[PDB]
């Protein structure tokens, strides 16, 4: 019932550098830093070109290295949470053969934006890669190990692109190398991030908002559920094919270009589940907008109803809660001082994000804990920068 240590960039640099000395023989040239996510609102419209409102965490991913003139990827990781091997050695994608997916998985993220990196000429590099996110426990560690490769690629070889193109490019890498085609949010937070601030993004216009996001009265809370059911990774791309239908029924573009009347109106051109899948996209992406507006003029209130409505929505109508995050909620939710409260990322498993009075935070975690049928994990985060660079 204590939120867990957050190690500042400074530290885990200071890691990194000590484990790449150890493992190469020389200090590294480069260090980068991308951090991972956690949505506040607007769950499962990112890929529906909806609105999300992400803010970056303290939790991130570092990566300090140095050029090869050899050709090849040396890499290690000190994240005992990975699979193994902790090393990892290839040559450079060619014209002739390039990069697959395979083991040790963690790999996996780094060949994919390296694959897919669009600025030539690429050298090889050596480099090592430390975590504070925690292992596929909803706040997306791949994207901050994604956009820290891509930040680290652009030390090597810059790009002359948009932050847009370089999380589409990070995208690219989780859908084809790591086999789970997320939308554009988590990679977008993690470049974009800025200390003290949420980003609103248009998944449409990829137009973004720095939102001020700091009153120290206000605190934001991540409950993680140390649970993930298989379906987290079965059922993602299941919700992706039944919102594209609904939208291909309905003659849409996509579910942005849809409201509840509309989609009410043609009830008959879709599945009973259809609908609900459609339900909660037109209804979250509203809520998103509110909950924007209600962030603006500092109403914490309306922001927190407003969360607890996403929840329910995604609970009944999308149908990617469960149990262990559906019992977080309502456990978070009666606690004086708690404005709201919902499970973030994906569903099935990970976290919850709760907003509540900062002088309640350690009432809502002894309480959190002792409804909690498991074991959860605690953060306190205000809002954090995205992807950066330290020279060495
Ligand atoms: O199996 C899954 C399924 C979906 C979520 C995904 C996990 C794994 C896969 C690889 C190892 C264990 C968990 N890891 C990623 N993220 C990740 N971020 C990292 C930063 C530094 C080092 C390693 C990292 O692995 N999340
Ligand atoms: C998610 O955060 C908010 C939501 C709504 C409103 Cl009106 C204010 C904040 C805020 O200023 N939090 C302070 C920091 C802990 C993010
Ligand atoms: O809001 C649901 C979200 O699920 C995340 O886990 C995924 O990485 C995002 O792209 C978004 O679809």
């Amino acid at each position: 019932h204590a939120a867990l240590r957050q190690p500042q960039v400074a530290e885990l640099l200071a890691e990194a550098r000590r484990a790449f000395r150890e493992e190469f023989g020389a200090e590294p040239e480069l260090a980068v830093s991308a951090p991972g996510r956690v949505n506040l609102i607007g769950e499962h419209t990112d890929y529906n070109q909806g609105l999300v409102l992400p803010m970056a965490l303290e939790l991130m991913t570092v990566l300090v290295g140095s050029p090869r003139k050899d050709g090849l990827v040396s890499l290690l990781t000190t994240s005992e949470g990975a699979d193994e091997p902790q090393r990892l050695q290839f040559p450079l994608p060619t014209a002739q053969r390039s990069l697959e997916p395979g083991t040790p998985r963690w790999a996996n993220y780094v060949k994919g934006v390296i694959q897919y990196y669009p600025a030539a000429p690429l050298p090889g590099f050596s480099a090592v890669v430390v975590s504070s996110v925690p292992l596929g426990g909803g706040l997306s560690s791949s994207a901050s190990l994604e956009v820290a490769t891509y930040t680290f690629l652009q030390q090597l070889c810059p790009d002359s692109g948009t932050i847009a193109a370089r999380a589409q490019v990070c995208q690219q890498a989780e859908h084809s190398f790591a086999g789970m085609p997320c939308g554009i949010m988590d990679q977008f937070i993690s470049l974009m991030g800025q200390k003290g601030h949420a980003l609103l993004i248009d998944c449409r216009s990829l137009e973004t908002s720095l939102v001020p996001l700091s009153d120290p009265k206000l605190a934001v809370l991540i409950t993680n559920s140390n649970v993930r059911h298989s379906l987290a990774s079965s059922e993602y791309p299941v919700r992706r094919r039944q919102c594209e239908e609904v939208a291909r029924a309905l003659g849409a573009a996509s579910l942005r270009e849809v409201q509840l009347e509309e989609l009410e109106a043609a009830r008959d051109l879709v599945s009973k589940e259809g609908f609900r899948r459609a339900r909660h996209v037109v209804g979250e992406i509203r809520r998103t907008a509110q909950a924007a507006a209600a962030l603006r003029r500092g109403d914490y209130r309306a922001f927190g109803r407003l969360m607890v409505e996403s929840h329910r929505s995604l609970r009944d109508d999308y149908e990617v809660s469960c149990p262990e995050l559906d019992q977080l909620v309502e456990a978070a939710l009666a606690v004086p001082g708690v404005y709201g409260s919902r499970m973030t990322g994906g569903g099935f498993g990970g976290c919850t994000v709760t907003l509540l009075e900062a002088s309640a935070a350690p009432h809502a975690m002894r309480h959190i804990q002792e409804h909690y049928g498991g074991t959860a994990t605690f953060y306190l985060s205000q809002a954090a920068d995205g992807a950066k660079v330290l020279c060495l």
